[PDB]
Parts: C-alpha cells; sequence; structure tokens
C-alpha cells in the first residue's frame, strides 16, 4: 500500500517522508539529511530535489539522474536505496525524495597511503569505471570528492553534482575526439596523488592546467597532430608546451615501478592511445586483486532519452513512472 508521510521544517526547508524514515539530521551536498531507516536499523541519506520541475533543463537533469541511479546495481557504484514522493496521483507530483547509503568520508577525508592501499582503492575505482564505461556512460567529473571510501578501504563512484585538476586535456582544448577514457585521465590524476601527497596538476586556471599536462605529458607527436583539423589548433596547442619538459620516473620517485607504468598509459594525450578500465583492470600492477570473473559489465542502459528535446511534462510524467516502478534493492 502507501506508507504514512509525516511532515517537518528544517533549515527553513518542508521535508515529507514516510515514516520509516526517523530522527532526520540536516549534514554539509543541497537539501540533505541524515536519516535512521527503521525497515534495516541502518542509517541512510535523504535528499529532496530542489526545484526538480523548474525548467526543461531541471526537469530533464531529474529524470537523467533518477534514471541513472536506478541503472547502478554494482559494489564500486553508488546504489539507490528508495526513491518517493508524498504526491499520491501525477496530478500533485512535485518533489522527488532520493535515499542513499550515508557516505560522510571522501577520498581526501581518508588521506600517507601504502602502496597495497593505493592497488586497493585504484583498481575499484577501475572496476566501477568498467561498469559504468559498459552501459555507454562517462563520469565525466571523477575526483577525490566523488569517491566515497569507508573505514575497510572499500570505494563507491559517486557525483554530489577543483574538477579542472582531474580534467582531461582534449575537453579543455575543445579537440572533437572525445570518448570514456576522459575518466582514465582523472583515475591517472587521482593515483598519482595517492602517491607523491600532492595533486599532480594544481593549475590556476585552465591554461595554466594544460600548460603543467604538457611539461609532463610533453607536445603532441605527429600522429596526435595528424587527428587535428585547426593550424589555429595545431599552433596553439604547441604554444602551451614551452615550459621544462619534465620526465615521470623523477616525478613518481620511489613508487613501484609497475604503478609508474600504469600511470604513463593513463596520462597519454591522444585519448585513441590512453588505456581502458577494462584493460587498466589487467595491468600487472593489479596482479594481486585482478579476478577477470568478479569485474562484471552492466546491463544495457536505454540513453534514447538524452537525444530528446520534450515539454516539462513529459519530463515530469517519465520521472513519476519511474519512481512508482522503482523497486528497493534487497534487505
Ligand atoms: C545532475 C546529476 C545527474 C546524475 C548524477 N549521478 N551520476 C552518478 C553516476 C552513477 C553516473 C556516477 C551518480 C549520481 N548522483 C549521485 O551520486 C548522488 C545522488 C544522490 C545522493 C544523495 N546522498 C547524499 O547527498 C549524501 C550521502 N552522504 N552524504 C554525506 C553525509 C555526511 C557528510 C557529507 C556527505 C550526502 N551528502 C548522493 C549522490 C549526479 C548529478
Amino acid at each position: 500500500e502507501r506508507p504514512t508521510f509525516y511532515r517537518q521544517e528544517l533549515n527553513k526547508t518542508i521535508w515529507e517522508v514516510p515514516e520509516r524514515y526517523q530522527n532526520l539530521s540536516p549534514v554539509g551536498y543541497g537539501s540533505v539529511c541524515a536519516a535512521f531507516d527503521t525497515k534495516t536499523g541502518h542509517r541512510v541519506a535523504v535528499k529532496k530535489l530542489s526545484r526538480p520541475f523548474q525548467s526543461i533543463i531541471h526537469a530533464k537533469r531529474t529524470y537523467r539522474e533518477l534514471r541513472l541511479l536506478k541503472h547502478m546495481k554494482h559494489e564500486n557504484v553508488i546504489g539507490l536505496l528508495d526513491v518517493f514522493t508524498p504526491a499520491r496521483s501525477l496530478e500533485e507530483f512535485n518533489d522527488v525524495y532520493l535515499v542513499t547509503h550515508l557516505m560522510g568520508a571522501d577520498l581526501n577525508n581518508i588521506v600517507k597511503l601504502t602502496d597495497d592501499h593505493v592497488q586497493f582503492l585504484i583498481y575499484q575505482i577501475l572496476r566501477g569505471l568498467k561498469y559504468i564505461h559498459s552501459a555507454d556512460i562517462i563520469h565525466r567529473d571523477l575526483k577525490p570528492s566523488n569517491l566515497a571510501v569507508n573505514e575497510d578501504c572499500e570505494l563507491k563512484i559517486l557525483d554530489f553534482g577543483a574538477t579542472r585538476w582531474y580534467r582531461a586535456p582534449e575537453i579543455m582544448l575543445n579537440w572533437m575526439h572525445y570518448n570514456q577514457t576522459v575518466d582514465i585521465w582523472s583515475v591517472g590524476c587521482i593515483m598519482a596523488e595517492l602517491l607523491t601527497g600532492r595533486t599532480l596538476f594544481p593549475g590556476t586556471d585552465h591554461i595554466d592546467q594544460l600548460k603543467l599536462i604538457l611539461r609532463l605529458v610533453g607536445t603532441p607527436g605527429a600522429e596526435l597532430l595528424k587527428k587535428i583539423s585547426s593550424e589555429s589548433a595545431r599552433n596553439y596547442i604547441q604554444s602551451l608546451a614551452q615550459m621544462p619538459k619534465m620526465n615521470f620516473a623523477n616525478v613518481f620517485i620511489g613508487a613501484n615501478p609497475l604503478a609508474v607504468d600504469l600511470l604513463e598509459k593513463m596520462l597519454v594525450l591522444d585519448s585513441d592511445k590512453r588505456i581502458t578500465a577494462a584493460q587498466a583492470l589487467a595491468h600487472a600492477y593489479f596482479a594481486q586483486y585482478h579476478d577477470p570473473d568478479d569485474e562484471p559489465v552492466a546491463d544495457p542502459y536505454d540513453q534514447s532519452f538524452e537525444s530528446r528535446d520534450l515539454l516539462i511534462d513529459e519530463w515530469k510524467s517519465l520521472t513519476y513512472d519511474e519512481v512508482i516502478s522503482f523497486v528497493p534493492p534487497p534487505l
């Protein structure tokens, strides 16, 4: 049947939740409350989406995030525990509440890591990425604050929705060729940081960010230069590669040589040549955790809504239907 809801005001916001969610306490992320889930005995996070149907773009953003979260059924990716609305009908349908595990510990919050803990943490990012990538989805904003890590170094990829530090150079140069390996660049930047204890490319702006990248990875080779249409774009990328060249051996002095080999395959300017998540999992660096029988891919994900231009009401109707058809994961 439909649960009993109860109403309170917090941080001058009206919350209306099923009575199984008790002891709501605001945290930090927009409108988010820690809550005790009386059904399981476990603490969860309840998020009330802000102005979910305000515009076409918010409405599609609401739909997008619900469709994505409902799809994610993987150890190393945030899962959706519950979604609800107070509305008894599409007529009254206005607010959308998502329930997740309580994270409140990101990759920075947890780092001074041994080689073994870098292996396990980068292993879990790549296992999660393999999954997300297999369903034709790109994170685009992988960075330490978007990685939940509990006491036992267990890692989930999520998106709380400085980015430029972990951002692939092709995106900041506005190159044509984009692929899922923009996420691998990011993983390379995260791994480098876990090894050295400092941001690899702490640019103050996108031009500084690119100059710092090119100092390490080098000016484009003949092969890459071949794929760039514009003389002014080929001049400019060569323009930004004038800081005295650096070498990977020196930057990662004292790292496991296998880590350094894997970094050199991730931090490749030519995204056509960048190692994929599935290939990185098979690299010797992860021999202690790699199991080809336990690195699963995602079920097919229907992205055919991403290309659509629809009215607010259509986005809201599709969203309502996804709330109603939601089936909780097992206890
Ligand atoms: C527009 C949009 C579209 C899609 C996404 N999207 N994409 C992905 C993938 C699958 C593609 C990666 C995952 C997501 N979104 C999330 O991940 C996400 C959604 C909802 C929630 C709700 N919980 C929380 O906010 C939460 C839980 N612990 N804490 C916490 C507790 C104490 C202190 C600090 C924090 C929170 N603030 C959380 C996350 C995001 C945005």
